[PDB]
């Protein structure tokens, strides 16, 4: 429900907030916001109040989607009612008021989206990870790479702190919803080259300091998805 | 809307901005099976009460979790009793759940009143991680959910020049398809089933002949991290 400040300075914040849930995520630069994966039909005012607490809902310029699925998605017809925000979104998906002009298409390796503060967010190319089409956002001034079902746990604090404790939460997804041990590893190989200090997903808590490195380790060898392909047919 | 298979206790129909996406019903015995009604949800209703009460929709199939298969899906659970079958991947992701049967990776059998089955056909990883075709086995019409769709509007309802159609439909597979290593194992699947046709969930039908050049097309397809340069 409640919003919980992943960083701070004078000029720029990073914020948190049968199904699996859900995490959103808010930027916050020289009083304008940036919105991640708002998706989530349901208490759209639950985002709406906790966004509350830091900026008016009207000063939401950005809408990230990481992907196309509907834990990602679902509300964006509530969104654009209250917003004149563009939403950023993979080419791959924007051919399917929802207007063609709020759409801001990526191109598939990604583009920079400029901040007020004089920073900038990078759109990561994270496309079969698992839809064809999938962005994460590294937010360069915080840090903090908002990676979408990268990093996932799907089974019930803010942080990570014990990698061995988290793995059974992660390793499931990971093996079957990945496509491949060839984009997992050039993934992990791209995002080591950025040096994020957290890795925010999609579900579930946070990867930061030590665990942001215990994460991408065992990333980057793991089998997944179609390496298992006798389990597929 | 097209009949694209009729007896006397069994027909299949294809209930007739955005790419455009195709809808299609199974009747058996006078009870309904819809497939991917996603994507005006009063045409649909409209087109599906000139065959049967949606009353009588006992099955609704989804092939995955992308909004032009499942935005209706409130809609549909509303207005009739029928289960939805989806992969066991996305029940726990459609923001009742015991309305929702998982289907497991491999497949599952689906009985109908007349007697005969249905397949749900592993499609994974073409595009979403967990897709299924549902093979209509009194038809030996193969519904494939996003494999086959083409994008770009062009003309027919079936496909009668393969080499025509092809523009409409490779740029859609090079880039969402995951690899040639998933779909060559997928067309080797479907060659044994044999199928009469394949039924996409965009653009026009593949039947006889075209169902050939299709398979024959897409097993060779160099596709997805296959173009690993492209994607960083
Ligand atoms: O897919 O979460
Ligand atoms: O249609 O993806
Ligand atoms: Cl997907
Ligand atoms: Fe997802
Ligand atoms: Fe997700
Ligand atoms: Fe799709
Ligand atoms: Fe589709
Ligand atoms: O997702
Ligand atoms: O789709």
């Amino acid at each position: 429900i409640d919003g919980v400040v992943l960083y701070e300075d004078a000029d720029h914040k990073f914020i948190w907030l049968g199904a699996v849930q859900t995490m959103q995520y808010l930027i916050v630069d020289r009083g304008r916001g940036v919105l991640l994966d708002p998706g989530g039909v349901h208490l759209f005012s639950r985002v709406v109040t906790a966004i509350s607490r830091f900026i008016s809902v009207d000063k939401i310029d950005t809408i990230f989607f990481s992907h196309q699925d509907p834990d990602v998605s679902s509300g964006i017809a509530l969104w654009l009612g209250i917003t004149k925000a563009k939403i950023y979104i993979s080419s791959l998906w924007v051919r399917f008021i929802v207007d063609i002009s709020r759409m801001v298409p990526i191109p598939d390796k990604g583009m920079s989206i400029s901040l007020p503060s004089g920073s900038n967010m990078k759109c990561i190319p994270s496309h079969f990870m698992h839809s064809p089409g999938q962005f994460g956002l590294y937010d360069e001034r915080s840090r903090i790479l908002f990676s979408g079902d990268i990093g996932a746990a799907v089974f019930d604090t803010t942080f990570v702190e014990d990698f061995e404790k988290h793995l059974p939460l992660i390793e499931g997804f990971h093996v079957r919803y990945m496509a491949s041990n060839k984009i997992v590893s050039k993934w992990v190989e791209y995002v080591r080259r950025l040096n994020p200090l957290m890795i925010a997903p999609q579900h579930g808590a946070i990867y930061k300091d030590e665990q942001v490195n215990n994460f991408l380790n065992w990333l980057s060898g793991l089998k997944c998805g179609t390496d298992y392909i006798e389990n597929l047919f």
